[PDB]
C-alpha cells in the first residue's frame, strides 16, 4: 500500500472528506482521480485534493 504525505494542513468540506494534519503520513486507498485521491488516516478513510499529498515509496 502506497505512503504519502500531507504536505499542509486540510479540514473537510463535505461529510466523510479526511481532515487532515501536516506532516501526516497515509495509505493511498485510491489514486484513480487525477485531482482527488482517496486516503486512509488511522481508522478512517475520506478524500483529498491531491495537491496536499506527496509520494512515500
Amino acid at each position: 500500500k502506497e505512503l504519502v504525505l500531507v504536505l499542509y494542513d486540510y479540514q473537510e468540506k463535505s461529510p466523510r472528506e479526511v481532515t487532515v494534519k501536516k506532516g501526516d503520513i497515509l495509505t493511498l486507498l485510491n489514486s484513480t482521480n487525477k485531482d482527488w485521491w482517496k486516503v486512509e488516516v488511522d481508522d478512517r478513510q475520506g478524500f483529498i485534493p491531491a495537491a496536499y499529498l506527496k509520494k512515500l515509496d
